[PDB]
DNA sequence: ATTATGACGCT
């Protein structure tokens, strides 16, 4: 009863840019705005691989990781923007720079954890406390939440439903208790409306967000109402929400572990997990995963929002699938050089912008017919930002994979250079 | 012949 902590200490938001690469291209080219459109990489093989889809195109069934020529069969009016190509590979620079615009706006409100190029977590606990004090008892007006959904409401036209749910929530609110978790979530959501308005004002980009008490719930909430909307998942909404929530929808359970939870326990939904003791879960899935599952199915997670706006590693990758796999020494060298040249550019810009130097180079390769995604990974020292030296060292470090008697065998289907181990500069 | 990344756990 009084001693079961309920994981309501924090207010955490997950902000995700709606179809981010597509919006970047639509800002740059107005002819694409408010249309079925997608962003592709390469163009020769089946029109190119789609990596981002507007919501208009999604309504036709167009999805990420689909060939453009097939997408065109579903959506013949589909419009396509192409990723920039430099040194024979995809160059994502435009999107990393748009991402930094967004992150820098978010950082004005609260400390953020860059979780990917287009999404960040936000620790709003301090911001909510400050804002609650600033209100000094004033009740929260629906006008302050024009795009917020309250999950699980209403109980007992889409915008009409949204407003009814919000009204039920706000009418039920106890504004005089500065320590009510539900009030804290609500003020968090007001702040998130303000953040999303500033992002759209200053970049043109729209986003969705989730507001809850931890990262996993915030992330799950963000996806409930997209695009251009935000969702508040309260502690109290967890039993009903989780009672039909497939386990695979929870962050980190979408893969093998989630499938084994399903297979070993004989269950389907997150909420069914409540019926197992902590020890049972640890027995099946190990101590860490067991404790984490026991708390997560009750809506409780303690992973902190890390104060980290910048990526921890800077990486350059290219697949050489099918018959394009690299089969000679000259080929492996020339592509290591192309990769090292993009890496040098990104690293020099990173050192100037962010006052830090990488110190370790990681080289990863895949060989043709190898089951694994990394056939090998080896590290060496990264001492100067010189593409010729980094490519020479990556070769020096992988070359004993060749089994030829100037040829290269097994042919290489992936090269990957990653600068890691940053130190302040 | 989804690709290009990037965080993090295990041992
Ligand atoms: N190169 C590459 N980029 C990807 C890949 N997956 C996603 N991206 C890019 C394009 C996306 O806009 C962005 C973030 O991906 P998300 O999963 O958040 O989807 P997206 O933002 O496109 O749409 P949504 O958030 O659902 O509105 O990162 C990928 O596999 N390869
Ligand atoms: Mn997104
Ligand atoms: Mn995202």
């Amino acid at each position: 009863g009084p001693h079961m902590a309920t994981g309501q200490d924090r207010v955490v938001a997950l902000v995700d840019m709606d179809c981010f690469f597509v919006q970047v291209e639509q800002r740059q080219n107005p002819h694409l705005r408010n249309k079925p459109c997608a962003v592709v990489q390469y163009k020769s093989w089946k029109g190119g691989g789609i990596i981002a889809v507007s919501y208009e195109a999604r309504a036709f069934g167009v999805t990420r990781s689909m060939w453009a020529d097939d997408a065109k069969k579903l959506c013949p009016d589909l419009l396509l923007a192409q990723v920039r190509e430099s040194r024979g590979k995809a160059n994502l620079t435009k999107y990393r720079e748009a991402s930094v615009e967004v992150m820098e706006i978010m950082s004005r409100f609260a400390v953020i954890e860059r979780a990917s190029i287009d999404e960040a977590y936000v620790d709003l606990t301090s911001a909510v406390q400050e804002r609650l004090q600033k209100l000094q008892g004033q009740p929260i007006s629906a006008d302050l939440l024009p795009s917020t959904y309250i999950e699980g409401l209403p109980q007992g036209q889409k915008e009409g439903m949204r407003k009814q749910g919000l009204f039920q929530w706000l009418d039920s609110l106890q504004i005089d208790n500065l320590t009510s978790p539900d009030l804290q979530l609500t003020v968090g959501a007001v702040i998130v409306e303000e953040m999303r308005a500033a992002i759209e004002r200053e970049t043109g980009f729209q986003c969705s967000a989730g507001i809850s008490h931890n990262k996993v719930l915030a992330k799950l909430a963000c996806g409930l109402n997209k695009p251009n909307r935000q969702t508040l998942v309260s502690h109290g909404s967890v039993p009903q929400l989780f009672s039909q929530m497939p386990i695979r929808k929870i962050r980190s359970l979408g893969g093998k572990l989630g499938a084994s939870v399903i297979e070993i326990l004989g269950i389907e939904y997150m909420g069914e997990l409540t019926q197992f003791t902590e020890s049972q879960l640890q027995s099946h899935f190990g101590e860490k995963n067991g404790s984490w599952l026991y708390a997560m199915c009750r809506g409780i997670e303690h992973d902190p929002v890390k104060p980290r706006q910048l990526p921890k590693t800077i990486g350059c990758s290219k697949n050489f699938p099918g018959k394009t796999a690299l089969a000679t020494r000259e080929q492996v060298q020339w592509w290591l050089l192309q990769l090292a040249q993009e890496l040098e550019e990104r690293l020099t810009k990173d050192r100037n912008d962010n006052d830090r130097v990488a110190t370790q180079l990681v080289v990863s390769i895949r060989v043709q017919g190898d089951k694994r995604l990394s056939s090998l990974r080896r590290c060496c020292a990264l001492t100067r930002y010189d593409a010729h030296k980094m490519s020479h060292d990556a070769f020096t470090v992988i070359k004993n994979c060749n089994t030829s008697g100037t040829e290269w065998s097994p042919p290489l289907t992936m090269l990957f250079l990653c600068a890691t181990k940053f130190s302040a500069s």
